[PDB]
């Protein structure tokens, strides 16, 4: 408690000892409340003229309009889990880093790599203040002065300024310094894939959306029950102490500054966070708590994909009945589940699926779907189902929900087969309509557009409207300009390649479940979905207002050119039979 936040806390109370004051209408029961100073400020989503000039049909359509517009979870507490979890939890976490770690190294990440990584755009989500942007405090070395200063405070067990800033979500910010630290100690987990399939064989990290679809495929040929892919009701609020505590036992594969510095972030910003609170009532609060997710945005996928492998293996331990009771476990009990973790363990990790709070499972049979206990207990409690009713399966890898996804098993013209990734058509026309930040020119707006669209054509091309409104988006941007994204799974993309190039890269030759690597030629080799299925899953095909649309493209593509100017432009709809004269 109150050694290791004292630090943090009275050097905050100094920077406003002109302000402080401990207010007695503070909202916070689970949060430990310390006291307040003086501020006053606020992030909308804008839309992107380009995609939406181009995606005429879908401006009546209120699914695609109403995503445009636009913290009583976070003030909960999970008991303490009984014994007998706490036990299953400590055994199972040894056992998975061990697994983890067997062809890894634990290694510190490098401030050139921390470098590198800010300047070309990734999103590590810091605060703007002594500098301007992410890139400026980088090209400085009086900032890694700051840095130097808190890394040797984190030898010396202690912590000055790693304070979170709060703005089913609500991010936690930290000024760049803390992010590097952060990055310093576990940014291995990510940056070395410790959550590959070859590597943890639940994990899905860096797979990319054409191979899920394959991965659930290859988990549907195991003999066994239903796939079961029950959601958690706010995954990161249900981080227990229990679990940063046996996410800590990485550091047991550590040595040196490195295996310091790994126990400093988990001991002093995971395990004791501080974090500064807007309240219009607008105020400043910093309130303090031990236990919940609070790392950034990269860290938090790799632990929250640790601990969700680790619940999954516990439920299908008491599925298969290794375990009776949670309340204490047996010495014989512990044998038994140590017995299972060495002889099957590692089968049962390849019946799964994870990413991050997100998991399909195959279990060995349905037993699992009343398996209740050690999940509740642990605190990971199911969304909308009674914490008791059992868990309803799926007989149909094509049906189970997986990253916000379904996949469709496409026959193309010559045999192969494809396994494409795919959801409501709504939501991807909505998201590519929204361009996330202040102050774009029309040649940015222009250039993100076309990312958008170039994803369109490599993950879901076999959708109608999305293949002709990617051919109208790459018709209307200059053929030369690259496309951008403001915060970058595998993002092949990302390019100014010709795109049926990249297409023959990703679905034939660096496609592992394709035996036969005969390039395609032209578009029309690559087939859609079923008339009905294209339209099941939100297609406008059919409808008057699309059709127009399609025949008078040609004159959306104008209106667009016209606006940016004269520049150089390819025309991609004779890509497609229809227009191909
Ligand atoms: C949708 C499905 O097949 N099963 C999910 C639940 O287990 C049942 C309701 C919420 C969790
Ligand atoms: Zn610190
Ligand atoms: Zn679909």
């Amino acid at each position: 408690n109150l050694d290791i936040i004292g630090k943090r806390i009275e050097k905050i109370k100094q920077e406003h000892e002109t302000s402080w004051h401990y207010d007695q209408d503070h909202p916070y029961k689970t949060w430990a409340y310390h006291g307040s100073y003086e501020t006053k400020q606020t992030a909308s989503s804008m839309v992107n003229g380009v995609v939406r000039l181009l995606t005429k049909p879908w401006d009546i359509i209120p699914m695609v309009t109403q995503m445009a517009m636009t913290k009583e979870k976070v003030d909960t507490r999970t008991q303490e889990p009984k014994e007998g979890t706490k036990k299953l939890m400590k055994i199972t976490a040894e056992w998975l880093w061990k697994e983890l770690g067997k062809k890894k190294t634990p290694r510190m990440c490098t401030r050139e790599e921390f470098t590198r990584k800010v300047r070309s755009n990734a999103a590590l989500g810091a605060i703007f203040n002594k500098w301007k942007s992410a890139r400026e405090a980088v090209e400085d070395s009086g900032f890694w002065e700051l840095v130097d200063k808190e890394r040797n405070l984190h030898l010396e067990g202690k912590c000055e300024t790693c304070v979170y800033n709060m703005m089913s979500r609500a991010i936690w910010y930290m000024w760049l310094g803390a992010r590097f630290l952060e990055f310093e100690a576990l940014g291995f987990l990510n940056e070395d894939h410790w959550f590959s399939r070859e590597n943890s064989l639940s994990g899905v990290e860096g797979e990319g959306l054409h191979k899920l679809g394959y991965i659930l495929r290859d988990v549907s040929k195991k003999e066994g029950g239903a796939m079961y892919a029950d959601d958690t009701a706010g995954w990161d609020t249900r981080i227990t102490l229990e679990d940063l505590k046996n996410e800590e036992m990485v550091t047991n594969h550590m040595e040196g500054e490195h295996k310091k510095l790994a126990e400093a972030i988990f001991k002093l910003t995971y395990q004791n966070k501080v974090v500064r609170v807007q309240r219009p009532t607008t105020v400043m609060d910093i309130i303090s708590r031990r236990d919940q997710r609070g790392s950034g945005q990269v860290v938090t996928y790799g632990l929250n994909t640790f601990t969700n492998m680790e619940a999954q293996l516990i439920r299908q331990m008491e599925g298969e009945g290794v375990f009776k009771s949670i309340q204490h476990l047996t010495v014989t009990e512990e044998i038994a589940v140590k017995n299972w973790l060495v002889r099957v363990g590692r089968e049962r990790l390849s019946r799964m699926a994870i990413s991050g709070d997100d998991c399909v499972v195959k279990p060995l049979d349905d037993r699992f779907a009343s398996a209740l206990t050690a999940l509740n207990d642990m605190g990971k409690v199911r969304k909308d189902i009674q914490q008791w009713e059992p868990s309803r399966g799926w007989n149909d890898w094509t049906q189970v929900p997986f990253c916000s996804h379904h996949f469709h098993e496409l026959i193309m013209k010559d045999g192969r087969v494809l396994v494409v990734p795919c959801r409501n058509q709504d939501e991807l026309i909505g998201r590519a309509r929204i361009s996330q930040g202040a102050g774009w020119s029309l040649r940015e707006t222009a250039c993100l557009g076309k990312s958008y669209a170039q994803m369109w054509s490599l993950m879901y091309f076999h959708r109608r409207d999305l293949r002709l409104a990617a051919n109208a988006i790459c018709s209307a941007v200059p053929s030369h300009w690259v496309p951008t994204s403001r915060t970058t799974a595998t993002h092949e993309w990302m390019t100014t390649e010709d795109m049926l190039t990249v297409w023959n890269r990703v679905w034939i030759q660096e496609n592992p479940w394709m035996e036969d690597k005969t390039p395609v030629e032209s578009w029309e080799e690559i087939p859609y979905l079923g008339k009905r299925e294209d339209q099941w899953c939100g297609s406008l095909i059919g409808l008057t207002s699309r059709a127009t649309w399609a025949k008078n493209i040609q004159t959306a593509i104008n209106q667009v050119r016209s606006l940016i100017g004269n520049e150089e432009y390819t025309d991609y709809m004779p890509s497609m039979k229809r227009f191909r004269r």
